[PDB]
């Protein structure tokens, strides 16, 4: 994975996530992501962690409208030295 | 689940997760939760999501010490009318 970048907005894109804002800030990375299915953005998560990727801040809240919906706060990923 | 708050010990211990705090709030409870598994921590949660409890709020921060494993900062759980 030359473009760290990449594999949130990808993975994100198949998990029906929509990462706003990205900043590849060497390891953490500011992530913005609109309401979403828990399962997808762990599963995205999860999905970047294969890219060596850690969840170095993940701020949620529960919506109101669609329970077993959250609200992403404010999302940090950390990478690896792999890269 | 007569007792909301055993849902998230009992789901919190078979997944390895140490649950300091906890708080009946009615909806929302306060959960402590030491460094955990990603994993884990997400699993107990998908299995409080079996208890009809959302994520009301889930604040987490990647480790230093062996990534891939991460942070609580603060979570807070929200659960159904249905009790």
């Amino acid at each position: 994975s030359e473009e760290p970048s990449t594999v949130i907005m990808r993975e994100a894109a198949r998990h029906g996530l929509t990462i706003v804002r990205l900043q590849p800030q060497g390891s953490r990375l500011s992530l913005t992501v609109q309401p979403a299915d828990f399962q997808a953005l762990m599963a995205w998560l999860d999905a970047l962690g294969q890219a060596g990727m850690t969840t170095a801040t993940l701020a949620v809240t529960a919506v109101a409208q669609q329970p077993g919906w959250v609200t992403v706060n404010t999302l940090v990923l950390e990478r690896s030295d792999e890269k």
